[PDB]
């Protein structure tokens, strides 16, 4: 059972929920496989999606196993993409 839900809005799923609004990589993987159970058992290469769609995406940016935090310019775009598909 596929999650309805892009990457980018699953990885904005697991930083928001984050006291801070960062999470290391790890971190997001555990968010994805509790609250979706699809991941537990989906065939690999879903890992390097998210890594890619950090990466890509300008609501993630890299804090200076490394932690991946949210813009604050880019929430109120990427919440009403969470809107639309909830
Ligand atoms: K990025």
């Amino acid at each position: 059972p596929k999650p309805i839900y892009s990457y980018s809005i699953l990885i904005f799923m697991a930083l928001k929920n984050s006291k801070t609004g960062s999470l290391p990589v790890s971190e997001i993987y555990n968010f994805m496989t509790e609250h979706f159970p699809y991941f537990k058992t989906a065939p690999d290469g879903w890992k390097n999606s998210v890594r890619h769609n950090l990466s890509l995406n300008k609501c993630f940016e890299k804090v200076e196993g490394c932690l991946w935090a949210l813009n604050p310019a880019k929430i109120d775009k990427m919440q009403e993409e969470l809107q639309k598909w909830k």
